[PDB]
């Protein structure tokens, strides 16, 4: 959850992305 996105997105809510950064359900922080 350290956040990222690379363009992608973030910001909260259950996590995502990937790029780039993001996380949650897969890790990320």
């Amino acid at each position: 959850x350290g956040x990222x996105x690379x363009g992608g997105x973030x910001x909260x809510x259950g996590x995502x992305x990937x790029x780039x950064x993001x996380x949650x359900x897969g890790x990320x922080x």
